[PDB]
Formats: structure tokens, sequence, C-alpha cells
């Protein structure tokens, strides 16, 4: 299963240093940029929290919550089975929280060391989107301290490569804030 | 026109240093990764030539050559007018750009001199499909026109991890350094 990603993370992520750690962000954001390229999402909100987690929210269709043919929710399939590779982020995170807005309601789905909890439905909403919050594993990673400048330069490039998409970045450690949107 | 991209390159690529120079590669490759995400291309070949140019080839549908609804060819539109396709910026910041497109049973040639198109030369029949882009970054615009192999390799490796199953090949013709990035 995902123990393969934990045994040899280089084969899925590259390294376990600062580049591999930042790759977790590139992976989650890339999935949202793909939803924007698909013609559904218009913005990506990235938040570096003081607790060591990174939250990425989009206004896309939202990851399907309906039960897959594999006898588990589609979100659990996405998050647990190995161009979507967010299961690798899950595998290398002590915790991951998925908040999905679709089918007229808000949906909650957490993972403890990649192990799913129950899918909690609650609170009706007309809005759509996917929220992913993950806590990178300190045992796997050489460092779990994200660099604001690194995330900003990359998120700016993504905004240049996908003209018209809005990418917002907030570092809740210092209140540093950036908005990247281009013609 | 594209003189706006040349007057303020930063407003279209960020900077004119090492990052902005490497961004030209990210831009061309991103368009090919998009053709792979679309379900047509399976590989991207990147070549850092000794002359200062970068060549990016894919096996996608190929940029349409047919006369566009608004004057000049669909490629001339792509390359000269400012969806998530921004190659016209690479053209604008390059002294030269060569486009080789394989589609509609033939091989197609289209070059640009400081973004100004030449004629579209049709020649040689081919069953194969794809887009080839070779560009010479402008030394007047850029602080440096020397590409770093390690920089291109780390980024092309990331792209291969983000798009599992896509093959990305890199060759640096200045030293013969070669890399193949393909993952599960
Ligand atoms: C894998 O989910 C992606 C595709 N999604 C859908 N696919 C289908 C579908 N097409 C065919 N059959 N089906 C069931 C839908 C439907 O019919 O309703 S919706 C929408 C959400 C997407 N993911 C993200 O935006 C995303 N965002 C972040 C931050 C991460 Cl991380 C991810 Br991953
Ligand atoms: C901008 O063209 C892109 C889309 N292309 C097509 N689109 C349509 C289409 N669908 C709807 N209407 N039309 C006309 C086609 C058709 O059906 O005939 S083909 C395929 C090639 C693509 N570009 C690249 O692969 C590409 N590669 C590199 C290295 C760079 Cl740089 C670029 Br840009
Ligand atoms: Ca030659």
């Amino acid at each position: 299963g995902l123990e393969a990603v934990r045994k040899r993370p280089g084969m899925y992520i590259g390294s376990t240093g600062e580049r591999g750690l930042h790759h977790l962000i590139w992976e989650v954001v890339d999935n949202a940029v793909d939803e924007a390229m698909a013609g559904f999402a218009t913005r990506v909100d990235v938040k570096i929290h003081a607790d060591g987690s990174v939250e990425v929210r989009d206004d896309g269709r939202g990851i399907p919550v309906e039960m897959h043919a594999t006898g588990m929710p589609t979100i659990d399939v996405v998050m647990t089975q190995l161009g979507v590779g967010v299961s690798v982020v899950n595998a290398l995170s002590t915790r991951l929280e998925a908040t999905v807005l679709r089918d007229g309601y808000e949906w909650f789905q957490y993972y403890d060391r990649s192990v799913p909890g129950k899918l909690k439905q609650g609170g009706e909403t007309k809005e759509t989107g996917t929220t992913i919050r993950f806590w990178a594993d300190p045992e796997i990673f050489e460092t779990t301290d994200y660099n604001f400048e690194t995330v900003a330069r990359r998120l700016q490039e993504m905004a240049f490569l996908n003209k018209g998409l809005t990418i917002e970045l907030t570092d809740e450690r210092d209140g540093k804030h950036r908005v990247f949107h281009y013609p």
C-alpha cells in the first residue's frame, strides 16, 4: 500500500530535505491548478499555519464524496490508493484533513497517518471546492519549516503559467501576504 | 503588441535574471504537460543546445497550422497575440524561435525573427504528431542566458512526479549530460 511511499519517499517525491518538503505543496496546488485548467476553479488559497500545517483551498467542483466501485468513498480512493498524487502527501503526513463542498452540503474527511476516519456530512452550502490541510511528517522530513520566499516564487510562476487564475498566499507565522493574478 | 512584453518583461515572467530566464523553459514545457493532461502527449524531450537555444518536443496533437478565423495561421496567432498558452511571451523575449509541427499528414515549419513570422513551409509527409519549439532567449533582455543543468533537471523531475506516467527527457549538449524522468 502507502507503506511503499513511506519506505522509499525519494521514488515518489525526490528527496526528504527542503525540496521534498516543498514538493508536498506543489502536489496539492497542482491538483487545484488542474481543476482550473479543466475550467472549474478560478482561485487557489494557500495558508502556511503556525502549527506546521499547510492548507490549500480551491473553488473547483470538489473531490467526489460518493462511494466508489472499490467499496469506499471516492475521496478515500484518491487519498489512499497509489495526474492526482495527493495519496503521496497523505502517506508522508501525520495528519491530513479534507473539507469538500459539493452536492448541496459541506463534507469532512480526516486521516490519521493516512488512515481514514468517518466521512462527516454537515451544513448545507450552495458553494463548491476542495480544502486540504496536511501536517508533514517530522520523522520522514529533514526539516518541516516551510520557506515563505520559496512558496511565493513558485506560486507566482504558477500564476504566470495559468494567466487569469488567482493564487493567494498567507503565512500565518510572521501575517505575510501575497496575491498573484495576471492578465 | 508584443512590444509591451519587451518593455516590461517582469509583468509577464517575474524577473530578467536566472529565474526569469528559466521561466521560458517552464512556459514551453507547461504547454506540453497540458497536452499530456489533455490525454494526447505521453513524452516531453528537452534539449539545451550549445548555441544558447532550448528545444522542447512533445508527441501531442501538434499546434493547429490551418488558417485561423482572424487572418494569419493558428500557430502565428499562438506565437504573436497576447487558453493557459503563453508561448507568445517566449517569442517576444527571444531573438529567434522555430516551430516544427507534425499534423494533417505532413511536417510543418514556422520560424520567427524577433517575433516576426516567416512563411509557413509545408514539407515531408508524416503519420506522426507533435510540437517542437526551439527558442533563443534575448541577451539584451536577460541578465544571463546560461541555463543551469541542475535547475532544469530538478524542475523536470518534479513535473514527472506531478504527472506520474509522463516521460520527460533532458539532454544538455554543452557537457552530453542526460536524464530520463518517468515514474509509476
Ligand atoms: C479527483 O478530483 C478532481 C476531479 N473532481 C471531479 N471529478 C469528477 C468526475 N469526473 C468523472 N467522474 N467523476 C466522478 C467529478 C464529478 O463528476 O462531479 S468532480 C473535482 C475535484 C478534483 N480535485 C481537486 O480539485 C483537488 N483540489 C485539491 C486542492 C486537491 Cl489535492 C485535489 Br485532488
Ligand atoms: C495551442 O495548441 C494546443 C492545443 N492543440 C490543439 N487544439 C485543438 C483544438 N481543440 C479545439 N479547437 N482546436 C483548434 C486541436 C485540434 O482539435 O485540431 S489541436 C494541440 C497542441 C497544443 N499545444 C501544444 O501541444 C504545445 N506544445 C508546446 C511544446 C507548446 Cl509551446 C505548445 Br502551445
Ligand atoms: Ca541545428
